[PDB]
């Protein structure tokens, strides 16, 4: 009959009446200073004003939708959006799923690589909010980076990029894959995280025509404790001052869409660092709703509906 389809995010305000909500919700319920607000409202101003990611992740997760529902006859899937830091919440989502009579949900994160501070959380929220209502029993998805589509996805943008760069100037093209840093203690228990993503790069760069890459981190948080380095900033730095290449090609992997993460850490200071060292910047496109990124979650969701 009808599975519900749990697609999670972590939002992002509507208008810019909602950062200062925002920041204290990802600050675990602490008001952070007029400081530390005018800093995030700049960077929002920064990219535009806001940032799309509240229209790309509703396409995203209705174009999973229509893509699971188009491709088969077995079960009708209904897509339910939960978002981690802005309502409609995780709780939300599972509250509007119980109360249509869903029974059965498989809940995927917008991200294809798990961490405990991330889909764990994101996990834990929704099992936990399903267990205080009754219903629905969600079967989550934990990570869906080994989907052989989702690395040809990147590939592609990546050697569509590479190809308009100079022949003679390729050998000094270099690949940047990164994510969303974490603070470092979560390599001290062999959290899957930094390895989800050196498999990730490893995966990407065998099938592109960039002969050298590098891994790293970006938008580490405001807190007192080692995070997950190198910092791509400091990444491009130390690999001019190596090997002076040309052309630096960003892909943050870790990612699923151009958002204020990736249109200002990446769009701004990146392109700062590569303008300092006289190199050219490039980012291929974020996945965002195109039909092929459809088709890896089409696929993944599928692939987890039949193994239950
Ligand atoms: C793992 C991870 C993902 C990827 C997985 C996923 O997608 O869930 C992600 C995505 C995103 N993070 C986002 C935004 C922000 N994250 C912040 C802060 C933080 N993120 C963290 C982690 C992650 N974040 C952590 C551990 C903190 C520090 C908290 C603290 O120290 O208490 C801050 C505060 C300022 C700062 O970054 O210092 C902002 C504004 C947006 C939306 C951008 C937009 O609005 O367009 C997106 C997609
Ligand atoms: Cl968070
Ligand atoms: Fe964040
Ligand atoms: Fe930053």
């Amino acid at each position: 009959k009808k599975v519900g389809l749990l697609v999670m995010a972590y939002g992002t305000p509507y208008k810019d009446e909602d950062i200062e909500r925002y920041y204290t919700d990802i600050r675990h319920g602490h008001k952070p200073s007029e400081e530390m607000i005018a800093d995030l409202r700049g960077r929002y101003h920064a990219i535009g004003g806001l940032s799309p990611l509240a229209k790309i992740t509703e396409a995203q997760a209705y174009g999973l939708e229509k893509a699971l529902n188009d491709s088969q006859d077995e079960v009708e899937f209904k897509a339910y959006i939960g978002l981690k830091h802005i309502e409609p919440f995780i709780e939300d989502a599972v509250e509007a799923m119980h109360k249509d009579g869903i029974e059965e949900a498989i809940s995927i994160v917008l991200a294809p690589h798990y961490s405990s501070f991330s889909v764990e959380a994101y996990n834990k929220r929704a099992k936990e909010a399903a267990d205080k209502l009754g219903g629905p029993r969600i079967n989550a998805i934990n990570d869906w980076y080994k989907q052989p589509k989702f690395i040809q996805m990147w590939a592609d943008r990546i050697n569509e990029t590479a190809k308009q760069i100079p022949a003679d100037e390729l050998l000094d093209t270099v690949l940047i894959v990164s994510a969303h840093s974490l603070p470092e203690k979560i390599k001290q228990h062999n959290d899957p995280y930094p390895n989800q993503l050196q498999e990730t790069a490893d995966f990407i760069f065998e099938k592109v025509v960039v002969p050298h890459y590098a891994l790293g981190w970006q938008s580490e948080g405001k807190t007192g404790e080692p995070w997950l380095g190198p910092d791509v900033q400091d990444l491009t730095r130390e690999l001019y001052g190596r090997e002076k290449y040309k052309h630096f090609i960003y892909t943050p992997v870790g990612f699923v869409a151009e958002h204020l993460e990736v249109l200002y850490d990446n769009d701004y200071e990146c392109k700062v660092v590569t303008d300092e060292v006289g190199a050219a910047y490039h980012r291929p496109p974020m996945p965002n709703s195109d039909p092929e990124f459809l088709e890896v979650l089409r696929t993944v969701v599928w692939e987890k509906y039949s193994n239950l």
